[PDB]
């Protein structure tokens, strides 16, 4: 059967085909070869754009204020080789075909992520209101859990034509997909996920506790409560494109994706000599953080770095999170329309924390000879840790444990606390769940934590779309299409997962980046090859519907 | 006409009458006079309770981990007398009768708060998408604003029987209020404010922009967007009890409320000698922060402070924000039912930042002879400052300007930034609005800022009730009623504005405190006088409806 992929629904362009086609993404007039384009941010969106623009014969100049990779960050533990904690993105749905294009291009290895109740996880434990349930398959759970699942399946089929939309995605039937999706847009933009859940037939006829347990742990594979306030359109996108199943981790860390793109030598670039990579073009490193972007008096865009160094470019791509164009960069107001500012400024970010330790061995696989149970499981709880994940690196390697992965309120619980207290709070919660398991005794190396909200170069883990934000996201996603733009707004571009329709998913950063590549190519008077048309060649036909004032 | 007051709707008890009645709040058996009751937190809820319990003949022992007054905090500027910035609560609706009972008791002076389009504000400026509107009265504003107001009035009357509910409040017609209110509870618990707005007839027939403007500035008297995700029941409570109009500030700072309660000598206490105040009972200061609460082997509650000192009490009231009973205090898990923990733990906190400067004089009242406009106005914008308030202390005193009062996303935009950058960001935004006004030149003293989310003794400005949180709030509000509780859960109490139905409003802290006074009196075998019945005497009859599982 044809795989589900992140194929629209908003802009069902085949990015994977565009990338794989042997003609390449297009071309730029030879007279513009070697011209510079500024790229703000060295995360996945900045680097994907830089890489493909280099291939088209431009000289991207990437600036990075903090760390290479942005929210793809894999921190090594003390003294180890190949043992990392994924601080940002960690579980990549195989529906992410644009992303996986680069993963494959680098020859990186992936393996199934130990999500609860999957073959990669031996066991799961749910702990709610002081009651603990062990499962090695879904059927092992109390009846309430299958009831929640059935009600969710049914609410999605009844309220979104889930099956029909997924079939259309499988077959890449664009006219059908748009018809279905475009029906849903004005009906669900303005409504929350919780409203979708509460007012569904399947859940309205169940107890409040079914809804509540759905929030805390779902049907035993993951909680939803942090996303309850979001526009249901966001959740539809996630489930319809299977963002929420068949996920892999990148072995050795996903940070190897941005780092590898930086160093990767394409077989063929336009203009550049053999052996050219982004790295070599920069002499090893991106430029420092950007402090200012303004229209210069020669018409170009002036980008000023932290040290006052000012350079001029025909085009500038920004990939930082949207608030940073006010908060961290002095970005001249007339460079975006007031409608674009409102979209960039009203956009909301979700908070997230993760706290990891390393352990001497995957001791959780040991059996409690009294009960038959693993000493420790993938843990979902209403306690402060919320989600605990177990990473097995082989019987003879240390294990890693994400003691707590938390979002929104539960992340904000940890905000002001240092790592020692984070870990202690988590161990004390996990001691309530597993009173007989000595986790502490196995812990080695250093403890690693993060709060994405705290960091001024991110002001959050990822966007979450509120009700009524469809029009904002539509403005942002379409910004790379500039033919109708006032001339004073042209030449600056945006990309990244906040521009995307699917914010907490790396595929959205990749796809928007590729749209910007097309926009920038076009800006330099370039164009796609006639046999491999690109995003902006079809955008007016199959792009996101616009809503009324 | 009889005033609107914060009279239910959930528990329409006449706290004001209770407080004012000459008999007093009740009594406790003489044998228990002088016994201690621990109070965690010296904000308004802890201090009200402590004050009323002292009057009944107990010895409250108040602990405070940080600053007296909690979220009633008035910081004096360098070198000045009587010139303060309100860092927490600042505008107290006159419908807050229990609160104003204590304000009057202390003889404190109040004056109308300079909200937009009131007599206390001379002018207001709205700045949206780069367009600026000046108004000295509502009619000065473009027609869109009156439309938004009409639609909101209409959505409230149509969807909530606002007029009826308000009449029932004016008349303190308890059966009618409850009938009207109880109808709304199951219908709106699970739905957001934005949903109520979008799906109203009045707004559904207006452009998206009408909704949007309503979020950003309302109808020209205040924005609603940070409250859009909350349960609509919360909002109903606000508007029905006039929390959102006729607001006063306390002259010299509202922190004079908690500080004067601490020092106030009642005419008559049971047991204590004349001249007794909370201060004199404590020898001048509350005890330090609490680190632990547990059941002791004598059957009392053990409270352990930061320095390891452990003291035992027949009753403990905690008034810190609910998360802190896991995050900051080791509070023995069996002291609360699991249902209670879940309420305490799931409760969500809103973020808030304010940044104030002092100016040499109220220069904003000067006229621009070219335009006839004030040099500066009460400012509502979509720019990052959001709301700017102007505080006139008289022509011959310095003025105070709250450069930016922001909530949620717009507060999170400032989170990691220091005060200098906060003030500069705000002055730059205000320069875009008022390009001809030199604010900087009038600024003297020190700048003052806060972010309530950042402080570990608060983990936010105040609760905001999410959809589906009615049951949690019902559990917490009712926790002072302990006759059916397991014995192990009795004797600990909670109060404060997160226990209340009206979280960002001081009256809710006062009303819950008073309930807990009742509970604690009852716990010590005391009771109200027959001619002045108290909260728990009528709670089972007029209390908040419970919802089904
Ligand atoms: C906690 C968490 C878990 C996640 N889990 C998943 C997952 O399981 N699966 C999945 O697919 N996706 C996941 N994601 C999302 C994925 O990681 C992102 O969508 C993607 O990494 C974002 O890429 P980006 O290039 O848009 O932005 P970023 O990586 O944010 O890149 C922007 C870069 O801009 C830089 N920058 C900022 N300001 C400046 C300045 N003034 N000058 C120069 N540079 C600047 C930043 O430092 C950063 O490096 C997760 C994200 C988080 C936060
Ligand atoms: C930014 C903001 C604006 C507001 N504006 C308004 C307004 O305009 N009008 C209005 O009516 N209301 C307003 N409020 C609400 C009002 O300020 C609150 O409702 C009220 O002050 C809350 O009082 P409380 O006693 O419940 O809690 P708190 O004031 O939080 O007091 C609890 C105390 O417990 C202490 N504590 C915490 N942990 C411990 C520990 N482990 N041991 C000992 N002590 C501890 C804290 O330090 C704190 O002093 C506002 C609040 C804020 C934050
Ligand atoms: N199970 C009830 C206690 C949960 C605890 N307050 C926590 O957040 O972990
Ligand atoms: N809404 C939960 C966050 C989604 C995130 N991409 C994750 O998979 O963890
Ligand atoms: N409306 C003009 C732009 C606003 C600017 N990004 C700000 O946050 O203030
Ligand atoms: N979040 C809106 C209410 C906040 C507060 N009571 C105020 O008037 O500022």
């Amino acid at each position: 059967k044809k795989p589900i992929t992140i194929f629209g629904p908003d802009f069902p362009f085949a990015f994977d085909d565009w990338l794989e086609h042997p003609a390449g993404l297009g071309s730029i007039p030879a007279a513009r070869h070697g011209e510079e384009v500024a790229i703000v941010g060295a995360g996945i969106a900045g680097l994907v754009a830089a890489y493909e623009l280099m291939k088209l014969g431009l000289k991207p100049v990437v600036y990075e204020a903090s760390k290479m990779g942005g929210r793809l960050r894999s921190q090594a533990f003390n003294g180890t080789d190949g043992i990392i904690a994924e601080l940002g993105g960690m579980r990549f749905p195989v529906s992410s075909t644009a992303f996986y294009h680069y993963v494959d291009k680098l020859g990186l290895e992936t393996k199934p992520f130990p999500n609860p109740l999957t073959p990669a996880s031996r066991s799961t434990v749910i702990d709610l209101e002081g009651q603990t349930y062990y499962a090695e398959k879904a059927a092992d759970l109390p009846a309430l859990f299958q009831e929640v699942t059935d009600a969710w399946a049914d609410a999605l089929e009844s309220g979104a034509r889930f099956g029909d939309i997924q079939q259309a995605i499988r077959d890449r039937d664009v006219p059908r997909l748009k018809e279905l999706w475009n029906t849903l847009v004005p009906l669900w933009d303005d409504r929350t996920f919780y409203d979708f859940v509460a007012t569904s037939k399947a859940f309205a006829k169940l107890s409040f506790q079914h809804r509540e347990v759905f929030g805390q742990v779902g049907f035993g594979t993951g909680g939803w409560d942090s996303d309850f306030p979001n526009s249901m359109l966001e959740i539809f996108r996630v489930v319809m494109t299977n963002c929420d199943d068949h996920q892999h981790l990148v072995v050795g860390g996903v940070e190897q994706v941005p780092q590898g793109i930086w160093r990767h030598v394409p077989e063929r670039c336009a203009h550049w000599p053999e052996g050219t990579s982004l790295s070599s073009l920069h002499g090893g490193a991106p430029r420092t953080g950007v402090k200012r972007i303004a229209r210069a008096s020669d018409g170009r865009l002036a980008v000023t770095d932290n040290w006052g160094d000012c350079r001029h470019y025909a085009a500038v791509l920004t990939t930082c999170q949207s608030w940073l164009l006010t908060t961290q960069i002095d970005c001249e107001e007339s460079l975006f329309s007031q409608k674009m500012w409102m979209a960039l400024d009203r956009t909301r970010y979700m908070q997230s924390s993760k706290t990891f330790v390393m352990v001497d061995r995957p001791f959780w696989k040991d059996k409690d000879p009294e009960t038959g149970r693993d000493l420790m499981s993938m843990t979902l709880t209403d306690r402060l840790t919320r989600g605990t994940y177990l990473f097995d690196n082989g019987d003879d390697k240390p294990g890693v444990i994400c003691l707590s992965y938390a979002w929104m309120s539960d992340a904000l619980k940890m905000l002001p606390h240092p790592v020692e207290k984070r870990v202690q709070l988590a161990l004390d919660a996990l001691k309530k769940i597993y009173p007989k398991t000595d986790i502490a005794g196995h812990i080695i190396g250093d403890p690693i934590t993060i709060s994405w909200e705290a960091d001024p170069h991110f002001l959050g883990a990822f966007k979450g779309a509120l009700p009524g934000h469809y029009r904002y996201n539509q403005r942002m996603y379409a910004h790379f299409m500039q033919a109708q733009m006032p001339v004073e707004q042209r030449g600056i571009f945006i990309a990244g997962d906040d521009v995307s329709w699917t914010p907490a998913w790396v595929e959205g950063a990749v796809q928007t980046s590729l749209n910007a590549v097309w926009g920038i190519m076009n800006h330099f008077g370039g164009k796609t090859h006639a046999d491999n048309p690109g995003p902006g060649d079809v955008f007016d036909e199959i792009g996101q519907i616009a809503l009324a004032d």
